[PDB]
């Protein structure tokens, strides 16, 4: 019904999740994973938008390690006061519990984290911004995405899970608070998403995972007849030199190990240890300016060879976003 792990949980996250307070997991309902299984998180500052009971906040906590930091934001006392419960519990995980926790919880609206109350979230403080089945619920999406842009460091990354549509919803369906409350009503047409995040400073969206979402309950399915709701997990890097098109300047880039046998960046790129792999300029700028430069040697720009076609799905790479997400999902 939208808000439920609409894919399997990744392996590494399971080991952890076992150890997460069961209360936090009874409650909790987002479409799939909003946190990489890269291994790329040690020492990061992660912010969660609409964190609720803090499932993702506490999973991030273990992932970042004792010396990274997590900040869940949520608008509701009732959701926050549940997650605050287990700060100390989950400090066992770091051995020295009642003291060793990274996490903290701010109360505020995600469209404005500068007024989040315990304390605000200043400009350029965050490495990763996550969210699990929450952004579809915003009222001013452009405002939200700009806000996210204000708060990431340069080379930082919006990496998040949310529910998206085949097509714009009818004027009617927009209004229905039942539909909206099931995290379907507010969901975005994939092409309007891309348009917005770009309007807001993110010109390069990359799709990690797509999930079938089905309304079944036909009291709803009437207002959205031919719609096909999705659950997509998207990374958008904050990097000033990205263009809206994946141009090719001759560069390869090579994963050096440190994490696993291979680093998998998106559906299109998989760098295994010490094997160079050709990339478009954006993909290079991402690696260079993000936290990734440390596991990554990256060739120099050369001559422009027009649109990047060095990939075996290059056709699709350049396709609209709707088409990308029909083809994966089939
Ligand atoms: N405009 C807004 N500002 C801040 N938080 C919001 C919001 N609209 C909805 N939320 C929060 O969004 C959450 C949707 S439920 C998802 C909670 C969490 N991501 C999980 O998977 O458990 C709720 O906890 C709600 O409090
Ligand atoms: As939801």
């Amino acid at each position: 019904s939208a808000c439920k792990l609409a894919a399997a949980v990744p392996e590494s996250h399971r080991k952890i999740l076992a150890d997460i307070a069961d209360e936090v997991l009874e409650k909790f309902y987002g479409c799939g994973s909003t946190l990489p299984a890269d291994g790329s998180l040690e020492g990061a500052t992660v912010l969660d938008l609409g964190c609720g009971t803090g499932r993702d906040v506490y999973l991030a906590s273990k992932l970042v390690g004792e010396h990274g930091k997590v900040i869940g934001v949520d608008m509701l006392d009732n959701q926050l006061e549940v997650a605050r419960k287990y700060v100390e519990y989950h400090a066992e995980k770091f051995f020295g519990s009642p003291s060793r926790s990274n996490v903290r919880f701010l109360k505020g609206f995600i469209e404005n984290l500068a007024t989040a109350e315990p304390e605000g979230v200043p400009d350029s403080s965050v490495d990763i911004v996550i969210s699990n089945c929450v952004c579809n619920l915003s009222t001013n999406k452009l405002a939200l995405f700009k806000e996210i842009h204000r708060v990431l460091r340069d080379g930082g990354e919006l990496y998040f899970s949310d529910v998206y549509a085949d097509r714009r919803l009818s004027e009617a369906a927009q209004q229905d608070p039942i539909l909206y409350g099931e995290c379907l009503g507010g969901a975005l047409y994939l092409e309007d998403f891309r348009r917005l995040v770009a309007e807001a400073g993110f010109r390069d969206v990359r799709l990690v995972s797509v999930g079938p979402v089905d309304v079944s309950d036909p009291q709803l399915r009437k207002l959205v007849p031919d719609v096909q709701f999705y659950s997509c997990t998207f990374r958008c890097f904050k990097v000033a030199t990205l263009e809206a098109t994946r141009e090719d300047y001759g560069q390869s880039a090579t994963y050096l190990g440190g994490i696993g046998e291979e680093f998998k960046l998106d559906r299109f790129f998989t760098f295994p240890r010490e094997k160079p792999v050709r990339v478009d300029r954006n993909t290079a700028e991402i690696i260079r300016h993000s936290r990734l430069h440390q596991w990554f040697s990256v060739s120099a720009e050369q001559q422009h060879m027009g649109l990047f076609k060095a990939n075996d799905s290059y056709a699709l790479l350049h396709a609209p976003l709707s088409m990308q997400v029909e083809q994966l999902v089939s």
